[PDB]
């Protein structure tokens, strides 16, 4: 109940639902969640992934009253990140693992990691300066402020900011668009993406899972 | 006459005209814009270059229909700037042109779309690196994945042109743009641009022959 | 007195005044600014530095009265305390360049911003070539490059250069308050993460940086050639 | 009948074979060459590739009487070397490409592209000094003289010189102990090795691909 | 007790002591081992360490014994010279401590495998990008794929120790290596070793990455 | 006279010849040298040069008699021809960078290469941390480098370092067949082939040449700083 699992024109859909936890992402939740995700890549009639959250949160990072590593799956697939609110540290992480990002004007953006004495483990501080430029990521990482839509489509962070009530039209419409055109050429061009983005990123990541846990070490003592 | 040829202030302007084949680039167009390019690079009295399209379609992309009855990179090392003056559709091939040009000024009609995804191909002139370098990550992934088309404002907002103006003012404001750049120390200019042309590719050379290997790749399916 | 040093809740204003030579770097201004910065990362008692200028100009450059082809290494030492970038005006070449080295930019609606090298006949040795473009666009960046012309604050803050473009006499309490909600943070999360985001830039931004020295260095040793003729 | 087709215990023999040639690399040989290698990729009970030439030459390179772009393809299967004999210029980066090289004593390695006057496509440039050194390799490079099996050796461009009677054997000796090893660790982790090499050489393969391009055009002038 | 810890001259002796379990790195022995590195570290009055092994077996890896019954990279930044005495075999995990060492010095019995392909797992300590840097591409594939021994000899043929001396010289060679490093200029020495490691990791964070993605998808399935 | 000049063959050999102060390189010399190498580049009745020292050494490094903590920049300028660096004698610290700078190393059976970078305290600042791990390897540059003690000619000959290890009176000799044959090679390959070498090697290397650079500035920067008090 915590995951809902949608599919629709070979549109796989993944809804965040654990609202009363503003979609916190328990040890169930990211379990269930990643498991979905490989599904979906090895499921031959689903094209593209859906990703939103159940309202009114997007997702607001990892379960902090219940208690790590990477395990975002590697696919070839389209995942379209419908963010209908606020995305937090975590699930911001999560947006950004997205190929491409539609927001309600609603939705919002943070990153409290510095707040809560805790680093990023799941490429933040590579994607966040990537996706909205450095200033304003260091900015955010540092203050723990939240971002505006509009600010967001202004930085680059999401492709379009729509009227919350078309949010998830919105992003059915980008993904029948998708199913239209030749899938083989899709799935090589977006791995094609995928890998060169890799390129670009692998010494970042390294660096980032590095710097964490050489923070955690250094707090035990 | 498929390829127009103007010289006037040290200013070399070059004008795609198949305008009754949307300036499509066929293998004729192709020899004669690569070698125009050659000859303003080897030209001690050109300093700028004007890259411009017939109205109202600044490229289509390369002749698919000559394919039919039937491309690596040419874009030669360049230590002088090349302006793209978009005045209408930069379409796939056509788009790769203008990402090639170190600076874009785009008329209030000028628009932009990779079709590669429709028409089962995949770029092999530096598409899937300079879009997303140029426009964003989630903008270009979205352009290249649904095949719309991208407007002058958006690119604009994303980055992609510098400039959008009157669509009479369009010619006028590139030789403005070049008529600066003329105005400076041209071993500067020539020193310095050789040196942004050494650092971009010292980081796109990667992800590039990734490119290369997808192409032929998918080509060999 | 060509640099102004304020301590106020744990932030460290530097203030470059030199107005009556917009704020141009001269030896002097240049030794005291970058010891100045190495105290702020050695000052337990600091946690956030912001500079900025006297008005109406942030920094024009360096001082080319004062100054063969100059040849100027790059001095910016490492911190792990952030560092505001108050634009308050223009910010020319090499203040350009002081800028594009802090962390975070926030500009008044006087700020400009220009890249007058071409211009004069020298190439950038402060990183202009590799973070301009880093963080206005390529486009943008070699627009600016080889025109000289000046980029206004609004457009500059729609490229991505500047977070955010206030009225003037907010710009310095806006500063402030950026500040303050940082020296609210968790201080060691701050640094580490912050180190960690230096970390990063550097893996990828230090080809390009050496690419840009070496060829300073080649056009610097033509210049002397030619000139010697 | 000019290639070999072995298959003996889950391993595949590739022999070159147009000795009359020095097993030349023709078009035709070429194209058998490279869909050899992928049938064996594809083939479900073949672990390991030999590669080997016809007495008394292992392969002196492309045919030059006869007379471009990569078409090693991607693989998680090991292709072994049993360099023969002589090993020149395109049957050099042959060489270069397999994962595992053994040589008999009568095994020599020549880069002959300068003299010949034709630029190195198939990453010799980048391969060459990274399995044998920047010094030797750039000697070899820029003289065309062969290096013995013996400073081969030395330097690590092979794992062991072997007598003559005794190289195929050797081959299939150490072909056993990976085909007698866990075969899913054996591929993920080879397929690991070329994903990380492939960090490192890209953006070497592409400028010497833009090297050799710039090389022709200037040639045609 | 099964680690022992050795103070004499400003170096810092760190002795491997399981002999009866082959050195296997145990949780315990692990976690005193990382935890020892980063006391030599810290303390000013050691400015050299050395590990070694208790004869006749380096290390044999981790305990796959303890593992049966119930692993990210651990190893500190240091700006102090490690010094690896192989007295015996480095297996494995003990071959990948052994790659993590700034110099490293053999005896006559040292001798190196790695059999992760045998145990049916990836390295996840640097060897997929440390082994093949330190003891050539070709070696690298070929331990990694047969899991055979590689001698002293052969490893100071290829590189992989600076030296190979007689057994009971073993030691007494390591800490003349570490008296020349104590006699130097203290802070010129650890500046140095600080930018080595620097330089090392901006060339191999890529490849770390991306051995460390291969091991979480090779153990997920 | 402290720089020999000789042209045979289409063969240019530059021989530093200060025997006296083991070749030392002084200012004086450094400017002779790095000017020899730009019209060597420049002159088109040259093909291939030879670097070598008067004996019984190569290169002993920076003069240090003749100088704060000195900062000398990296000079050796972009060369489309091969330089062969024939190692008579000991090549120490600057010498054995000059020895690294080369594409093609020929060394006598008394040729010794060793680093006292971390004896002299100075970090290098002509590539010696990327280039000589690169050429020697990781482990053999290290103790190198920590040690200062000295790599034998043979030593370096396993190791990668050098191509030939030959005869003392057979080392200029074997130095001139190597460049008679890349003489008598195709000339537009050459260049074209050793350029594109070249541009692979700057993009592999330009990262570590930064971060070394980097690491030198801030080593001295504090030396000073400790000095001063």
């Amino acid at each position: 109940d915590i995951l809902l699992i949608d599919t629709d024109e070979r549109v796989r859909t993944l809804t965040l639902n654990r609202p009363q936890s503003r979609n916190a992402l328990s040890a169930a939740l990211r379990d269930r969640f990643f498991a979905a995700l490989a599904d979906a890549e090895a499921d031959d009639d689903i094209d593209v992934v859906i990703l939103t959250g159940a309202d009114p949160v997007f997702c607001a990072g990892l379960d902090l009253k219940e208690l790590i590593s990477p395990r975002w799956p590697a696919m070839t697939k389209p995942v379209i990140g419908a963010i209908n609110g606020a995305a937090v540290t975590g699930g911001l992480e999560l947006a950004l693992y997205c190929d491409i990002l539609i927001a309600s004007e609603h939705a919002r953006f943070a990153d409290t990691h510095a707040r809560v004495g805790l680093l990023p483990t799941w490429g933040l501080s590579v994607r966040l300066p990537q996706k909205v430029g450095i200033g304003l990521a260091r900015r955010m990482s540092l203050t723990g402020d939240y971002l505006s839509a509009t600010d967001a489509l202004r930085a680059g962070l999401v492709t379009e900011v729509v009227a919350h009530d078309q949010l998830l039209p919105t992003a059915r419409r980008v993904a029948a668009s998708i199913v239209g055109n030749n899938q083989n050429a899709v799935r090589a061009l977006l791995a094609s993406y995928h890998r060169i983005d890799e390129s670009q990123t692998a010494a970042g990541l390294w660096l980032e899972a590095c710097a964490a846990k050489q923070f955690r070490t250094s707090g035990d003592t």
